[PDB]
């Protein structure tokens, strides 16, 4: 589990998100795994704009942050799973890192802020959710 909270702004894997998520819904994209929705409380989290291809990410599943190199966001082949079937995701990037049942929704972060959040792992890969290109996350 995790979200970005960024200004009036939660974001979180769209196969995560929770009923007052959808209730207060912004956006979702099924083919990137991500929603947003609104939030009372101002947050504290800021969204790199860059083409970092290093950084670290949180692991719940090992209480670790590991630094990782990663992939561009690429349009990616994921394994069907209990919450999509086999499908490219869109805006996706790939590093060697533990990720299991449980890891989605840890924050990516560069120099530069947040990059996005776990998405996908097994096989001693994971994924992340690329959020640098949403530049709407930054106003309103
Ligand atoms: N965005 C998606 O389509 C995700 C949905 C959750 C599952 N998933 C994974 O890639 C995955 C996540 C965690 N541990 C794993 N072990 N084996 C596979 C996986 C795909
Ligand atoms: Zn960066």
């Amino acid at each position: 589990s995790g979200a970005i909270y960024v200004g009036n702004y939660r974001v979180v894997n769209r196969h995560l998100a929770t009923h007052n998520d959808w209730a207060n819904l912004v956006w979702e994209d099924s083919s990137r795994d991500l929603l947003v929705s609104s939030t009372t409380a101002q947050g504290c989290d800021t969204i790199a704009r860059c083409d970092c291809q290093t950084g670290v990410y949180y692991c719940s599943s090992r209480r670790k942050h590991y630094p990782v190199s990663f992939s561009k966001p690429s349009l990616i082949f994921v394994e069907a799973s209990e919450y999509y079937p086999a499908r490219y995701q869109s805006h996706l990037m790939l590093a060697v890192g533990h990720s299991e049942p449980g890891d989605c929704g840890g924050i990516l972060r560069c120099q530069h802020g947040v990059v996005g959040i776990v998405s996908t792992g097994g096989n001693g890969l994971v994924g992340f959710a690329d959020v640098r290109d949403l530049l709407w996350l930054d106003e309103e």
